[PDB]
């Protein structure tokens, strides 16, 4: 009852700020035009609201500033993965407000009847109706990913008509417009792009495609970083982000596990289900993860489906762990040296809570790989523990965090340092169960 | 004749752009006021010039954007270490222009005689004369580092008076003013600062102080990064940058070799010459240096005095090299393993050209340390070669780059990859002598 409200404590606050700014502008422009009777008042209010929307709807779509903002506490508080579907909501309110604006001014013109404004307004109305119609989900559900882009590129014409349609619109558009164009000028053909080539595409079960793309000769990424994959064979101008699910110590390839959860990522699987093709990835982005390897007995916890970076992190952890098992050639002596300058872990736990393994079968097979690779060493010491709960049937059902944390605190391998990747409700439950045992809780953005 | 002009090909271009913008504004405001006779014309021209200067003189002093700009090709083209002494030049031209402005308007008032403008102008003139007098070099040459800061903080009053003195000045000040205040609001008490404490201060010969400051528990820097040291015992509000001269693999301390080349860095040596005191360093900044360790037979070259980061780079190189000499406990077998995931070098050359070893005696002793540490291994293989030329008397005299590069190309340890740290004249000579041998030349910013 309060956990559901706790997850959306930020989306609700952003929507409340939005509706509050709209009611503020509406009432403000309805007070300053009270003498005009009920038809220019509504129309001028909606005019101010349009001035705001048609201008900031573009500062939402800054996928160059979103990457930098998505690494910080600013991302910890307000959601930035919802920017596409907050932008769609700003588009829907632009359409509704412009409709009531047109209707208000039409009724006003009729009352006055009992060349910039009206003709440029008919032009704006036709353009916004075209963007509305040719920006629905049916345009991209069918394999028309280039009709959407072109017929939705008319926001330039919308802004152009809107400059010499609204007298004071340019003042609004100046800041978000210049920011949008400066970001479009920062990112060009080979700004950060790298024309990589798929070495192979496996089709894992339950509609998830595994892309082994060539690693560009100089590509350095921390474990847990993502990249904006682009495949002109699926969609020419779409750049979708995906977490790299391979440890950086893997020098030959870059893995990407792409789950069929949309209309592009689904088009990928549908096209390869019916390889060396073109791709243009865009850089590694992500939060620094040195807090995990410069730790002791890290307890990684992951809920839901945002645990693709935990695959990369666990693979890197086990790579660095196996990289400190030395064997002498002469006398075959096999010793283990100390924690050395990259990883300081003596133990690692990985607790994965989920509803099921619907799309995460590759994840379970990868964890099985790691557990079996290090399990033949488990007679003297265990380094990676894997708990995988399912909550819908591996120990079925939710954890009992009191018991789990008490067992973690039973054996002492150092200063336990919990890390979390999930919902803020479970984050509250975790910090509550965690401050009792003195574990240094964390929560990663990814 | 053309090398001297080649070094200053960017300072001369910046000064030419500056003088051109001034002559543009002067002539533009002298054309639009041609009817007013010779006294309001000059005064309004100088007014426009002041509007530009008094506004952008502050965008020069953005030591928060300068760190980000100093890592890129944008820093490769235009100089950013001259921002302090370009700012001083903007201050001198502000004073000269305001003097001729005052004189022009005084002669105009006299011609008209044969309450904002004039009184606020007397106030601006007195404030600018105070900043001019109490911002000379004599204020900080004596140990008055706090009189300078306070009596030079009156640029706030100068801007305040200038808003309601010039009608259109606020339009100019809006962008640099908001940028300056946003940068001052980004950096607060503990934004990136770390209240470190000096563990020790050695006084090396020839007026250079070696600060072994405690390494804050979580401080990660690449080899070759700098930090903005601050010592409230020398100067309370001054933040001078210094390159860290210790390899990151040194976990206990952070070294800083501070040469007495000014009035603060000199005050440091003079005060300690006549330890646990307060310091507040500000983060690691610098260009990525992975190109040196992910290389083969890197030929580092350093000219002049900007080779403090080469001390850190060489110490890190030799640390990582000695970190791959394994010895088995049982049979005492001592083997060397392969290039492993951090450093790929099989050889390193370090060619240091300078005029003399005036302040760089610590550097020569450090290179002697490294050469002697690895020289007892030189019977089977040499990893670090050290050439140190002096050009004023170690092989005295300039190198013969044809011979040096031919000797480098004689022995084949991989794909030679020259790196350079020096003047653009020597950079031209190097790229010329380097494209002949197919060495992949580089030039670092630091
Ligand atoms: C850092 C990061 C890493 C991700 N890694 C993966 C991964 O490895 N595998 C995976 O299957 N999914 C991953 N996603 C989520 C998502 O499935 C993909 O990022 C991709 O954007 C989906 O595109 P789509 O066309 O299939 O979605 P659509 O069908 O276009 O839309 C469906 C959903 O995807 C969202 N969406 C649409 N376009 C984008 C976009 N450009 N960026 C982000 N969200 C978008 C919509 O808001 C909606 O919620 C990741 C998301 C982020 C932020
Ligand atoms: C990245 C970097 C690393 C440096 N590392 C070292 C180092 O390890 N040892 C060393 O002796 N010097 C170093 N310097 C140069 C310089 O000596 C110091 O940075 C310091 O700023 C000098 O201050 P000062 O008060 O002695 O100079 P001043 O007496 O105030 O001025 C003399 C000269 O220093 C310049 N200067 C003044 N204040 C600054 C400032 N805040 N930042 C930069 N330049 C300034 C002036 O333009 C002038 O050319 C470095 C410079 C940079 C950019
Ligand atoms: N900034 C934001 O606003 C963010 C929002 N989210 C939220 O993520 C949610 C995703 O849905 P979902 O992933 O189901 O939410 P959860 O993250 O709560 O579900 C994740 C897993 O946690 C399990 N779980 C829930 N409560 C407990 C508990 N008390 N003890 C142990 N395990 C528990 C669930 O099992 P069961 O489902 O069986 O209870 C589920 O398998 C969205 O509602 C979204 O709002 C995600 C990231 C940040
Ligand atoms: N962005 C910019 O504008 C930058 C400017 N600089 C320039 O750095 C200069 C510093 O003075 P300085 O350091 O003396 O200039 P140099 O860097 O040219 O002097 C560095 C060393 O190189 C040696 N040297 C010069 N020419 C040759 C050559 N042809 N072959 C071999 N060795 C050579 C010099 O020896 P000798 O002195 O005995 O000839 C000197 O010891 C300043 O003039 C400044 O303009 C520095 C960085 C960037
Ligand atoms: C984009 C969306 C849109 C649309 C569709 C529209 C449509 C329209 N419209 Fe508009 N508008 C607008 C947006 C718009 N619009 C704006 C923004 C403005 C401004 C406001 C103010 O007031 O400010 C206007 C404004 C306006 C005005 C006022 C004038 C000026 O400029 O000042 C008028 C009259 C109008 C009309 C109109 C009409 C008739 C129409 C239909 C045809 N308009
Ligand atoms: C005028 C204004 C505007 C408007 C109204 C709109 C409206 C809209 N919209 Fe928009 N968009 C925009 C402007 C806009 N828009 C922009 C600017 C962008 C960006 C593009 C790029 O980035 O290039 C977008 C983008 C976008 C996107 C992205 C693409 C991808 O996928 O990646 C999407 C999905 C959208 C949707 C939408 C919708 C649904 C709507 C409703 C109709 N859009
Ligand atoms: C800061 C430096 C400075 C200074 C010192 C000055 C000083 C002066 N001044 Fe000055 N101004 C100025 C800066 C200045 N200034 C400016 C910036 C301006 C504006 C320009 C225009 O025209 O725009 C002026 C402006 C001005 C004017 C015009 C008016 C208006 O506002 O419009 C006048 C009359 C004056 C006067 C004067 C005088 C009498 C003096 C002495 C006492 N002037
Ligand atoms: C009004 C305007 C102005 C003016 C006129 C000036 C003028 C001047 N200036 Fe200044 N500055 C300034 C504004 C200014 N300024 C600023 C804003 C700054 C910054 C500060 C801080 O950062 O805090 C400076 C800063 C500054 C500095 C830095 C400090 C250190 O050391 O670190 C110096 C050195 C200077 C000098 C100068 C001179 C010499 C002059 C001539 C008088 N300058
Ligand atoms: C449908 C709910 C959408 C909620 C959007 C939250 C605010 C996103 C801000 C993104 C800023 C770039
Ligand atoms: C005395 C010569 C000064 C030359 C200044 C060059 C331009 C510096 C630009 C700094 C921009 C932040
Ligand atoms: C300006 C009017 C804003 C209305 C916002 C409504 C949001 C509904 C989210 C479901
Ligand atoms: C606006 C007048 C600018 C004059 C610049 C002079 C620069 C001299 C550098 C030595
Ligand atoms: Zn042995």
């Amino acid at each position: 009852t309060r956990a559901y409200w706790h997850n959306h404590r930020s989306q609700l606050f952003c929507l409340a700020t939005y509706a509050g700014l709209h009611v503020l502008l509406f009432g403000l422009a309805a007070s300053a035009h009270r003498d005009l009777g009920a038809s220019v008042m509504v129309a001028k209010g909606c005019g101010q609201c349009l001035n705001f929307d048609c201008s900031f709807i573009a500062v939402l779509m800054l996928r160059r500033c979103l990457t930098w903002l998505r690494a910080t506490w600013l991302a910890q508080v307000l959601p930035l993965d919802q920017n596409i579907q907050f932008h769609q909501l700003m588009g829907y309110v632009v359409v509704g407000l412009s409709l009531v604006h047109t209707v208000a001014h039409t009724v006003n013109f009729v009352l006055q009847a009992q060349g910039s404004a009206s003709p440029t307004g008919v032009a704006l109305l036709l353009l916004l109706l075209l963007m509305f119609i040719c920006s629905s989900s049916c345009i991209r559900r069918s394999g028309h990913f280039e009709v959407f882009y072109w017929t939705h590129l008319s926001y330039l014409l919308v802004w152009l008509l809107l400059i010499f349609h609204g007298p004071n619109f340019w003042k609004w558009l100046l800041v978000p417009g210049i920011l949008f164009f400066l970001e479009k000028a920062i990112g060009l053909a080979v700004s950060r792009m790298a024309a990589v080539c798929i070495m192979e595409v496996n089709l894992l079960p339950s509609k998830v495609t595994h892309l082994l793309i060539k690693r560009p000769p100089f590509f350095h990424y921390r474990p847990g970083d993502y990249l904006y994959l682009n495949i002109p064979t699926i969609a020419r101008y779409e750049w979708h982000p995906f977490t790299i699910s391979s440890a950086p110590e893997q020098k030959d390839t870059i893995w990407l596990h792409i789950r069929s959860q949309g209309q592009w990522t689904n088009r990928l699987y549908e096209s390869f289900k019916a390889c060396n093709i073109k791709c243009y990835i865009d850089g590694p982005y992500g939060t620094p993860t040195r807090r995990i390897f410069a730790s002791e007995h890290a307890v990684l916890i992951g809920a839901g489906i945002g645990i693709t970076p935990f695959a990369s992190i666990l693979q890197s952890i086990m790579y660095r762990h196996q990289k400190r098992k030395h064997t002498c050639p002469s006398c075959q002596h096999s010793w283990i040296e100390g924690v050395q300058d990259n990883m300081k872990l003596h133990k690692v736990d990985f607790i994965w809570i989920n509803r099921d393994q619907r799309s995460f079968e590759w994840f379970v097979s990868l964890l099985t790989k790691l557990e079996m690779d290090q399990a033949e060493e488990a007679q003297y010491g265990r380094f990676l523990e894997l708990h995988m709960y399912m909550t819908s049937a591996t120990q079925p059902g939710r954890p009992d965090w009191s018991k789990v944390f008490q067992k973690v605190a039973a054996e002492k391998k150092g200063k336990v340092q919990v890390f979390f990747c999930g919902s803020p409700a479970l984050a509250k439950v975790l910090k509550g169960h965690c401050e009792k045992f003195g574990f240094r809780f964390f929560q990663e953005n990814f």
